[PDB]
């Protein structure tokens, strides 16, 4: 039977970090995501864990759902006990709990979820590609005139970069609509840098700006973390120019060391600056859904 709980003990968080931890070591992708580590210890989403055959044991089985479109599954079987239903069993818990409308991260697209996912009748619906380029070997960026670059000056700049975040992602789901209120947690994390964030000014308004990212604990890897031009200021050449500021930025403060990004297949204009830049297909994560 499998239970929907909507909080973790203590013992119940480490279990399931151990699955976790367990299946990265084996299959060489983490199986579900960083935030759905921060949820097991919050009572915001719903879990399934499925025990393993004897008392004091570990578990085998890990499912979170979390709410929202449709609410947004991560699951895991221990490679050990894969191939006996548990996968199948979990996802359509998930699929009647949420009368068919929740989606699957599979994280890398790996064989056994396509495999997984094609059983359950699902198909993919959306694929998120990680790119990434070596810091060898990399661009220069031309600086048209007419414009100038400098680096984030704090809450000064902040009415400027949420208008053009806003008007660049406009009716985007997530990164649409900020507030100085989502500024603030991000700046909060140990990982801002001000220096990172590169932005483009007419020479002014701001024209564009590129959020770039190094986490303490993934060494030698940066991140494109936002990248937006205003549309009042787009197809001129300014996004390109950000990305390849960013590169220079973030090879000097800097598998194979390398800049890395994350950006919907179907963006058209994002996917061609990348591209051009020499980033390549890294892995992409696949959500499936009915
Ligand atoms: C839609 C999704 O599953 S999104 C999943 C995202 N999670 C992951 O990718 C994390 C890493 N992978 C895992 O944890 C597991 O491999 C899962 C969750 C994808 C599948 O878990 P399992 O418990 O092994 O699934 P389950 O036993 O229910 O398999 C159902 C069917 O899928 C197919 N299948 C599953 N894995 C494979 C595989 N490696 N090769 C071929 N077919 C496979 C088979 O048809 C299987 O039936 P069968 O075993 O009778 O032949
Ligand atoms: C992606 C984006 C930053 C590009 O900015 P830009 O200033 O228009 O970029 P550039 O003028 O340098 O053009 C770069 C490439 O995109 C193409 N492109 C730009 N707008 C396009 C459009 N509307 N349709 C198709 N292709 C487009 C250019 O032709 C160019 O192609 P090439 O690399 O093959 O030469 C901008 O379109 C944008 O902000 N998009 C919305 C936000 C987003 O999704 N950002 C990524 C997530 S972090």
């Amino acid at each position: 039977a499998l239970d929907w709980r909507s909080a973790l003990t203590a013992d119940e968080q480490r279990s399931v970090r151990a699955l976790v931890t367990a299946t990265t070591a084996v299959d060489g992708v983490a199986p579900v995501g960083e935030q759905v580590l921060r949820e097991l210890g919050q009572q915001r989403t719903e879990h399934l864990l499925v025990a393993g055959s004897r008392p004091g044991g570990p578990i085998i089985g890990y499912l979170n759902l979390s709410p929202p479109g449709g609410a947004m599954a991560e699951l895991v079987v221990h490679p050990q006990s894969r191939r006996r239903g548990i996968g199948t069993a979990m996802a359509r818990a998930a699929l009647a709990k949420t009368a068919g409308r929740n989606q699957f991260w599979a994280h890398g697209t790996l064989d056994p979820a396509r495999a997984t996912a094609s059983a359950l009748g699902l198909v993919g619906v959306r694929e998120l590609i990680q790119m990434r380029r070596p810091l060898r070997d990399i661009p220069e960026p031309t600086i048209p005139d007419g414009v100038v670059i400098r680096t984030y000056a704090g809450t000064s700049d902040d009415a400027e970069l949420l208008r053009v975040n806003n008007a660049a992602f406009a009716g985007h789901p997530e990164q649409g609509g900020w507030t100085a209120v989502q500024l603030a947690e991000r700046r909060g994390e140990a990982w801002f840098d001000p220096d990172g964030l590169i932005l483009a000014f007419g020479d002014g308004r701001l024209l564009g700006f590129h959020w770039t990212k190094v986490h303490p604990d993934h060494p030698g890897l940066g991140e494109v973390y936002v990248l937006g031009v205003d549309p009042a200021a787009q197809r001129r050449g300014l996004g390109q120019m950000l990305t390849s500021i960013g590169i220079v930025s973030l090879a000097r403060r800097l598998v194979e060391p390398a800049v890395l990004l994350y950006v919907e297949s179907d963006n058209v204009a994002a996917v061609r600056t990348y591209q051009s830049l020499g980033f390549t297909t890294y892995s992409v994560d696949t959500a499936y859904a009915l």
